[PDB]
């Protein structure tokens, strides 16, 4: 039996996350389910705990604490350890009965909690791209440490690039761990990307366009941070940053395609230039399921791809004129030192005024580039807490430059 | 260093597996040639014995033989062990310095030599469906028996396969084996074919195609009976019962999809529905290279996949009215027993038939449905010997079987 907790399990991870688990239990029991934990969602929570009966509750907002047990007492032969804030998501950390923990948080306390679950050697099923771009460092740093733990990718993309490797090398290295890419054979990436609702417009047409036309656009149902980031790729920016740090893969290495069908997920070149890709309907279940399953695969009842009639799968260079947020996230990577973390903060200020008809579609790679412009390379911490700091205190640098810019401009 | 024997070394196969062997060693020493096996040519072999010095060189003509013992001392610092006929291939592959062999031998003596292989636990790098088609059950039961055997499948989609499993899992197994597909977590087989020339024509045009027609295909110049195969798809029909033989998939499983562009080669489903897929440009050296690098990978040189450059990958359903030897050997491989032997037999006769100008296009698989007709399931022996003799006994009396119909006819 898989003993797995879900932090953040009312969000679009967690949510995805809990309905794979229920399906492929209905099947097989192999899931249980020993811990959820939300920001403040208590009856949310509530119906996922009468449900799914785990053995931890964690709720971070204390306000929901107290309504959360009231709430608990109507489920019949369940008696759950009700816990709260940062301390209850360490406590569940450490628990000797959980072996996996999906993070389906954002921002700071996904990092903080992936911090914790690595520092409890567990099996780390990651979803937050930001904080493998922002933190890559600080997480190698602890993932050298804590021998034991393993981040396992969740991003569609990485896990398909996971997918496509051999196990049988994949278990000699890990994510995340220096030469994985030697250990694989692995050559070059081909990091697939939708190209986003703006693929097709002119120089012209994208210089108006708004926030709306990419929200009103939904080919695929997300969040309205990481849509604007589709819109601009920079969320393609990111992601190669993050195939950079989860796979040692040399920057020169990795290639964006846009495969508008979003059937293969991306792609591996081996050495000897044999490529293999994993393919499947846009589902995040898929990468979810993978995650907790690695180095096995269970069965599910999801619907058996149709390649007849998808038809025809096609693929094409992006055009860096159009979306110059993907050259600025190479620039950075490629710059090393803690450019990903200012690439990322500047990203996270400028994508916010954008989707707040706040600036333009092109103010925001400018404001990026401004920022990036701005910052000076640092000498990289040696030790883990000091470097964790470090990395926060050039986050927090990086979004009131961008602030202060659309300020000086406004 | 991989310790390789090449027989048939003058063939399609065998100089193919030396080119990329040839490649692959100026990047890093990998491969010793260790053994040299062709039938007549004796000058072909002594150019090859000139580039590689194994240490084993045999050729399969006796009359042959001196000249070639006159010819190899006219190079340098050379001493090898010449043998010659059936003497000498057993001796090869009894020796403790071969650990691959790749067998690039069509019909009888392919068999032979795959046998004895097989008989002394060596590595074998098979490209011959019809033997695997024919003789499915033996070879399953000798490997059952020379348990450090192994059948490595060079057939491009066979290989396409192999390279999308899990080498963690398949190091627990092998081809051809019971429970292969379960081990492997496999669900369903994309089985890839290139349609041949003929998928826009209409059941009328088909009626009077000729093997010149057939013989310019749109993608790959390959040998006369293979082009046959691949214009009726019976190529593909032998590749559907191969598939069920070296992975233990079952016929419902396989899907024969039409790919023109042959850049995907095939793809596997697995029981979660996740599919990973194989890629390359049309080129043997792949699932040559892999059969004798399996489970590594080696460095080569050949040109890296352009997938913006190729653009377009499409996928259809094939015609079964249209291709009617699919169905039949569907039926003939979900009626088992030695209905694949009588498939495989009868369409060597009818392909040459039609080959010659002797019958028309829906006359081939008129005459394999007539023969499969006649043919009565027999008692398997459990005997191997006497399940060989069976195996032959059934090629003959198919093959007589379809030449009776044809001369009745004509
Ligand atoms: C599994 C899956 C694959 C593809 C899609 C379509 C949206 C792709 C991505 C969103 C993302 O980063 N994922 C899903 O990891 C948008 P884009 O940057 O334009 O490629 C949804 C779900
Ligand atoms: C490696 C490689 C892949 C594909 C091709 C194109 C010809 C595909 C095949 C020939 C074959 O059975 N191979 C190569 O195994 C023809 P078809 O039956 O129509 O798919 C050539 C070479
Ligand atoms: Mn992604
Ligand atoms: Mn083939």
């Amino acid at each position: 039996p898989i003993n797995v907790a879900i932090f953040g399990s009312t969000g679009s991870i967690g949510t995805n996350a809990l309905n794979i688990i229920r399906e492929c239990n209905k099947i097989e029991n192999v899931f249980n389910v020993k811990a959820l934990y939300v920001n403040k969602s208590v009856n949310e929570l509530y119906e996922q705990a009468r449900e799914f009966l785990p053995e931890y509750l964690c709720i971070h907002d204390k306000s929901v604490y107290e309504e959360l047990k009231e709430l608990v007492k109507n489920i019949k032969d369940y008696k759950p350890i009700i816990l709260c804030g940062d301390e209850g998501m360490k406590e569940i950390c450490s628990s000797n009965s959980i072996d996996k923990i999906v993070i389906g948080i954002d921002s700071f306390q996904g990092l903080y909690s992936t911090m914790y679950a690595i520092m409890n050697n567990k099996i780390v099923a990651l979803a937050n791209k930001e904080s493998i771009v922002s933190a890559g460092f600080f997480l190698k740093k602890l993932l050298n440490i804590h021998k034991n733990a393993k981040i396992i990718p969740v991003d569609s993309e990485h896990s398909a690039i996971f997918q496509c490797l051999d196990n049988n090398k994949v278990l000699k290295t890990k994510c995340l761990q220096d030469n994985f890419s030697k250990i694989n054979n692995i050559n070059k990436i081909f990091l697939c990307s939708s190209g986003g609702p703006f693929q097709n417009l002119t120089m012209d047409e994208l210089k108006n366009v708004t926030s709306e036309n990419a929200l009103k656009h939904p080919k695929w149902k997300m969040g309205k941070k990481i849509t604007i980031d589709s819109a601009t790729m920079m969320n393609k920016g990111l992601e190669v940053i993050e195939t950079h740090f989860l796979f040692d893969v040399d920057y020169n290495d990795i290639e964006v395609i846009v495969h508008k069908e979003c059937i293969i997920h991306s792609c591996v070149e081996f050495i000897d230039k044999s490529v293999i890709s994993q393919m499947y309907y846009p589902d995040m279940q898929i990468p979810i399921l993978y995650s907790l399953t690695w180095p096995d695969r269970i069965k599910t009842n999801l619907k058996p791809l149709d390649l007849a009639q998808v038809s025809t799968l096609t693929f094409h260079k992006p055009s860096l004129e159009h979306f110059p947020c993907i050259k600025l996230a190479y620039q950075a990577g490629i710059k090393g030192n803690f450019y990903p973390t200012v690439l990322n903060a500047s990203n996270e200020i400028a994508n916010n005024l954008f989707l707040n008809n706040k600036i333009k579609y092109f103010d925001i790679s400018s404001i990026i580039s401004q920022v990036l412009e701005s910052f000076n390379s640092q000498k990289v911490s040696e030790n883990s807490e000091d470097l964790m700091k470090q990395i926060l205190q050039i986050h927090s640098w990086a979004k009131d430059k961008a602030t202060d810019i659309y300020n000086k401009h406004n």
